[PDB]
DNA sequence: AGGACCC
DNA sequence: TAGGGTCCT
DNA sequence: AGGACCC
DNA sequence: TAGGGTCCT
């Protein structure tokens, strides 16, 4: 139990994905989603004129002027294709991780050895590669290293042709000996395509980003603190003295961050199952006033009971959430928790009634179930 | 799935009873089992004497001058004697609930209703109680409530006779309707016996208390609070305005403690299983310098090592905690949380360090591990 | 992290 | 005024 | 409850 | 500048 073949599977474009799917009309366009005024995500062709990732409306209209605007407020439909997508996967091999709506880690380790013992001892010098191999390092059919991974290439060729087959989307893989790596290398041939990272490329691979940010981990908050001690590059984080570090961020926070900055990550791919909550929002920036807003309240509980319900499972927890307007408090959600009463557990007219003295004790609001069982 | 049958058990003078085991010379001598300036416990001869649970020593032994002492600062016999306790009443039924380490629930209805089905049609006049019945009520054997409630206290006497015969133990058991009911209807006839409550006793025992503050769930917070609105008794908090308590204390804490003001309880019994943590600490008031005490940290970690080890599981998380002083901050006590790295949990010499630190980013210390796997 | 509650 | 422990926010 | 991090 | 989600302190 040392040596781990990890892919990392993520989507196209994910939201216009699904949008051009139900609308084949919006094919071949230059397409936008947007929620409120900002561009969630466009598809290639938008890119192609500039549209880039999280702009705002404006901005995005007059870099393309051209670009078509679907509302993508309402999650459903990407929930339900996100939950495909892992059901598939989970197909290959039980234990997949879900990252946000359209990324999936699953650890093909065992998956790789049993296809290898399946092999006589001269179809081995046969295996190949499936797609791209990164920074195009050469292949040496006698390390057994390489060749796990190239049977790992060739797992992740078979699930993205099934999700292809099955589900009518394309995506991006990577292959790599542990998460991080294989997630960083999922990018690196944007479009529909997969890369797989061979050992003797990790330190390429790593050094190519041009911030710490870049790093799955390293967050708003940790990166400008790394910077506020000269810690820019990869190469800056990886050389720098750990007890300043340890002593500085936690010997959590330091100590992995440090690992991360050589590659190296050991956190296992665990299995998601079904999600810890479900979550409604609003937004409706200074419309709530401070009393003729709980109807608003209602609404999110309408779709929330549908969706809690469904699952099968209930919720025992109910929560509510607020922001509030002036300058940019940069962060400052607020929220009051309460456990929801066992006669109401087995609809709507007292849940009400929680939410609203919950609200009492109390730019955007919401409500969260969590705490299934 | 409705009406339940449940016992609580509740031992003798729990630690000085361990005492008196392993010392048999301390027996028929009044006896006090001391941490620090604290008599935690006494046994029976001693509370003849004057002697109160939790008094100071001073206090006890000007009301008791032939007093004798034991320390109890170690709990490592009282702990292995609680475990011992609980799985001997899991074999009758494998859901039981500790609480602290003399306290076990047992929900005993599965087991009842099979006893009843396999008595005939007549022996069912034949059933009699075990102990005594709370309020002296008399029986009506065509009660299936009361008929189920006998049953409950016949295993009940079973499960003392077991504890005594297999373990030398002695103790009280509660036979009632629920959790709330059986835990203060175990305390009526105290030294070494057990009553059981049919229902239309319920108010009588309830009622039978003298302040709010006995009621388990209302702690020294909210009773409190309690008073300042003229709630002093459990009739006040029974007619007390929902709307006001609902309104002042939250939904969660004021709807559930209304309903154990009537004697309401719908908790189950839930299943406590292998603990959730494993701490240990030290008192010593004024001691700690600030650097000549992380010793006493080797300390508590040389025992914790031995007992978080044995069980099986590792601990995947470690916490600091400590206090200072001055004038009476009530309450005050500060901890440091942080993940033990994976190489360590497969052994001293580095823990000490993850503590050193987290102590730095920091009258007593302790050392807790917890998260379990 | 700390709060609140229990033994 | 000890030395533990549980679950919630 | 709130923080921090991810998509 | 959206609408979700996870685990830790
Ligand atoms: C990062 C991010 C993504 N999303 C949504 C929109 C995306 O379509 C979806 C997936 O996130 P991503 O995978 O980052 O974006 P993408 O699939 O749209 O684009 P790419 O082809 O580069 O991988 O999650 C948000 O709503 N908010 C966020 O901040
Ligand atoms: C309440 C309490 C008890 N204990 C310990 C000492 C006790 O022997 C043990 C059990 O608590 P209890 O059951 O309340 O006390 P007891 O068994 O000693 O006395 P009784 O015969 O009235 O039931 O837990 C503490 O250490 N601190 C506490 O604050
Ligand atoms: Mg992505
Ligand atoms: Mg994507
Ligand atoms: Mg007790
Ligand atoms: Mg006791």
């Amino acid at each position: 139990a040392s040596s781990r073949v990890i892919v990392h599977v993520d989507l196209d474009c994910f939201y216009a994905q699904v949008e051009m799917i139900s609308n084949p009309e919006l094919k071949d366009k230059p397409l936008g989603v947007q929620q409120k005024y900002l561009v969630v995500t466009c598809n290639y062709e938008a890119r192609k004129l500039g549209v880039k990732k999280l702009m705002n409306v404006r901005d995005a209209k007059e870099k393309c002027p051209q670009l078509v605007l679907v509302n993508g407020e309402d999650l459903t439909r990407y929930r339900e294709m996100s939950y495909k997508v892992t059901e598939l996967l989970e197909e290959f091999s039980p234990v997949v991780e879900r990252l946000g709506f359209d990324e999936n880690f699953v650890d093909l380790t065992e998956m790789v050895e049993k296809r290898l013992q399946q092999l006589q001892s001269d179809e081995l010098s046969a295996v190949t590669v499936s797609g791209h191999v990164y920074n195009n390092q050469s292949i040496n059919l006698l390390d057994v290293l390489h060749i796990r991974l190239l049977v790992g290439s060739q797992i992740a060729a078979e699930m993205r042709e099934a999700m292809y087959n099955q589900l009518g989307l394309t995506g991006c893989a990577g292959v790599a000996s542990n998460k991080l790596l294989a997630k960083l290398v999922s990018g690196v041939f944007k479009p529909n395509q997969q890369t797989v990272l061979l050992p003797e490329s990790c330190q390429h691979l790593i050094h190519s980003l041009n911030h710490i940010k870049e790093i799955p981990g390293i967050g708003y908050k940790t990166a400008k603190c790394l910077e506020a001690l000269g810690i820019n590059s990869v190469r800056d984080l990886q050389t720098f003295s750990p007890k300043i570090l340890e002593k500085e961020l936690g010997i959590s926070v330091a100590q992995r961050i440090q690992k991360l900055s050589f590659g190296e990550d050991n956190s296992p791919v665990i299995l998601s199952g079904p999600p810890q909550s479900f979550s409604e929002e609003d937004s409706f920036k200074k419309c709530s006033s401070e009393v003729e807003a709980k109807n608003k309240i209602e609404e999110l509980l309408a779709s929330l009971l549908n969706r809690v319900c469904q699952d099968g499972r209930k919720p025992h927890t109910v929560r509510l959430i607020i922001r509030r307007y002036s300058s940019e408090k940069h962060y400052g959600r607020e929220s009051r928790q309460c456990p929801i009463p066992s006669h109401v557990i087995q609809v709507m007219t007292p849940m009400v009634d929680i939410l609203m003295k919950l609200f009492r004790n109390m730019t955007l609001l919401s409500v969260c179930f969590c705490n299934l069982k």
